[PDB]
């Protein structure tokens, strides 16, 4: 699709990230992914962005990436499907390019590698993979790579297909400098780790939305979550977040990477064996996958028959 | 008054925190910050904070706090009034027994000094303080103070005295966890440096005033982004923050402290003699000045207007 | 004494900073502080920094300052004594003058209190300190108070009594730039929390010395160390690090503040009452008291 | 050459980081990187690190790597070379093997892409990394990969190709106990923003030698630095400090990324044609080379 087609699909529910699975032997799986991603299609998330953080996009290989956007859109239906997207210039444009030619409906621009950098210099970077293609483009405000509400300025004005902004600083007076800013130019997408955290405050700042990675694995409560923030209902809202991601926060919170770690655990738990995260993330222990099935508790859509003789 | 008092009250309106006047002698000039306090009055905040971080806490000796404390109190009117206190235990308690003599209405706790602490630390300290008065306590999270919501809970039930929350950090999944926890047991305040640019957002995490440093000097659009806040008149919260904050924030952000000197300034601007900042702070450049002077615009303080 | 007396001293070895004892009822226990200081004598440090940082300085009253520094002047002999003093400046300059009345031979001036300043504020504030008081100033780099090269050259220029500069920021890069513009105007004291583990680097910084927070409770291992540093003695000061100061890291790592409460422990442990540390601190579990005690091991008092 | 060979070579003098040259359109620039290469072989440095940093590692390509790999190693002379490696471990693994087929004699590990990572995840990658080649193995602390010392000690046991240590911390206190824990099983590299800054410091740690970036356009300045470092001769080392090196650092201290733009800048200034930095770097402004050209002063190439 357009950019402009993209931009209404990002403005017009929950946004899902999928994990990426991968086989014993660490290659992508794709009949497993299908599988994970035709039952996420139920839920009907509009925008599905294949190889992103979530799905570890930062240890794929930047030939997996089309393929992985490949899998996704043969089971994905009427769902706008965006590809990850990062790195140096060279190289993201050539990811770009290569998920424009494999039919993504658009692309989320993670930061450049490793160094920090001025911000005439982010411009130049994030207009040349801009320009590089025709389809809809997201920037994505975290670690090295923090766009001052000016610099978005100018390269909103300079690249019509840059049509969305996804926050991983938590910085809200920038955040809400930059939507005052630019207003309905752009689609405001929250992007903390586990952004239902942030969901209530963030829609002061001016955000409708977000990544819910934990919709990876009880999209249910995901869903019911979007849904009481978007009615006002705040006691829902609350004690979803008293009763599950608090507690939730707490198994996250147990070793560096696990905001991805312990999602995949979530969905391999539900019965999708998404496989083991990539170095340098580590997996949960069975103790702490323990924890969090616990936690899953009334929200499992199976059971389990453990291995037990006499 | 006593603590549930004062917790109504911080549930009432908009928080000021005046300056500190200063005269040519260093002393703290009390005539003057009367004047602007009587002024400020007009503009019908229902807590004063004496003596807090706008107020430069940080640069008095303890034997001034009660001083301006009393000043504050004799011509606020029907206000409440808050005093700022901190430091390590033995001098807060201090503090605050002397500031409880003369008639304030809480407390707001400032760090303790210097030192980073364990939780069970800063328990231990705080407990402490609320237990030595019997006004009412509102804590403040910001810098080498940051209490988790479950050693606030603990707190709380220990010190029905401990009736508030103010923010410093600017951790939305830090401060919506704590209003998640206690709920309606405290009063939460805003507390960033320039609290208009947070005060949307913190809407949802669950604060509904701040304290609004540029009352100061602006108390009419302090007022008038106040209402709109409440209202959810976006566009008029919008427009203030585009016309006046975020060009404020420009000034603010050219040198260190300056969310406390860019203040000062503004209100010496607008015709209060509140004389220079007490080092380590320092005062505008003329050509800040001038900055601030142009930015207030229309909302120049002028002979003709009614009080 | 004057300014360029301390400066001598500060030059002249190891710098003690003892804790400060606090009895049952939370008051200052100054029969046991006396009587920690005077063995210290024993270990001949040529300065004794009393209510610094290892002091608590951060959790006493002002007026608690002058009578930490009485005491440890009635024992201390042929040491010099340099008070702690802090906070903003009115009440750094009252503290100031309080001490160099009971007798201080100087003072080393900790950041002022909560808010992050300009080079030009910083300027002022301790300039008004310095001139405050006749006796010597050490200035000292740590959280909310970082000196720039230039705007200390400054400070150096128009303060004679400043004589001293200690650092707890651990930013090599600066630290190396002030020794290269000042010189031997100032004495250059290490102060990072557990110094050892920063002291042979430090040498090349231009520093050669430091104070040793461990020294409050093993004196003769911390004087093994300084002599081993100053010896380019290599193998004996990694032995000790090996042996000694990364096991102790380990234990002070385990919770905030314990750079200060670890400390206390091992003199409470050495058979001296000093007490427990004041909240906001915490004291160290049973258990980890029982880990200082068997690291210590053979320098059992 | 092999492991250990490569070993010796980094405890030999002042390691080299030659900034990437392109041309106006941002390609690689071959004859302009060997005429400068070749230069700076003159002053002996025993180590040329290609595609490192200076070398705007983080902005190529994988396939433009052993590229410039093998244009150094044209002109390089009899002197060690190793290449950047980087990203997460697919990535990594791949630019390992291309760079040793053109006869890289190692590689200096810089941190994986974007996440921070536990320390068992840390080994992991660069266990795999170090296992996918046979020549040596330098590994980087810097950013988002920070090794502890008894995570370093387990790479050390289970990789003997893994000879070399780059800090870029600068924390002091981490790197004297990983020095005290491996000893001379590793050589310790200095890393640091203009290294010299840190160097003499960085003895009493254990390191007695650095990436001197400055090399790359007043090499003869560097080379006196380290021989007066390495002599002790203290009052040498702070003249060049205060005249040279604190003004370097206040133009470099202009903006961020200028620890390589005004690297490249000195080149240019010194008649190579070292072209523009890649986005998302930028070059310095006319008035910042000005600045830059004054202080090269007497030490200029040609006029």
């Amino acid at each position: 699709m357009d950019p402009e087609q993209i931009k209404t699909a990002l403005g017009s529910g929950l946004l899902s990230f999928p994990v990426t699975h991968f086989d014993a032997e660490g290659r992508f799986a794709a009949d497993s992914y299908r599988e994970h991603v035709e039952w996420l299609a139920g839920y009907k998330a509009p925008v599905l962005f294949a190889a992103g953080g979530t799905g570890e996009f930062f240890s794929l290989k930047p030939d997996e990436i089309p393929t992985i956007v490949a899998a996704a859109k043969e089971v994905a239906g009427e769902t706008a499907i965006v590809s990850g997207c990062g790195y140096g210039t060279e190289i993201a444009v050539d990811i770009a390019r290569s998920v424009e030619k494999v039919g993504a409906d658009g692309i989320l621009l993670l930061p450049h590698y490793l160094i920090d950098a001025p911000q005439e210099g982010l411009y130049a970077h994030i207009k040349k993979v801009c320009q590089s293609v025709g389809i809809g483009v997201m920037v994505y405000n975290r670690d090295n790579s923090v766009l001052q509400a000016d610099t978005l300025a100018r390269l909103c004005d300079e690249c019509p297909n840059l049509v969305g902004f996804k926050d991983g600083t938590g910085d809200i007076g920038l955040v809400r400098q930059i939507t005052a800013k630019m207003g309905d130019r752009l689609m405001y997408l929250g992007g903390m780790p586990t952004a239902e955290l942030f969901a209530e405050a963030y829609l002061g700042a001016g955000f409708t939305t977000y990544s819910s990675a934990v919709f990876n694995f009880v999209p249910g409560l995901a869903n019911e979550f979007y849904a009481a923030l978007r009615a006002g209902e705040r006691a829902t809202c609350e004690r979803i977040l008293v009763d599950f991601f608090y507690p939730f926060m707490a198994i996250r919170n147990r070793a560096k990477g696990y905001a991805v770690s312990a999602v995949k655990a979530g969905v391999r738990l539900q019965g999708f064996n998404a496989g083991p995260v990539r170095a340098p993330l580590k997996d949960l222990t069975n103790e702490e996958i323990g924890m969090l099935e616990a936690l899953i508790g009334t929200h499992k859509r199976k059971a389990w028959s453990h291995p037990q003789f006499e």
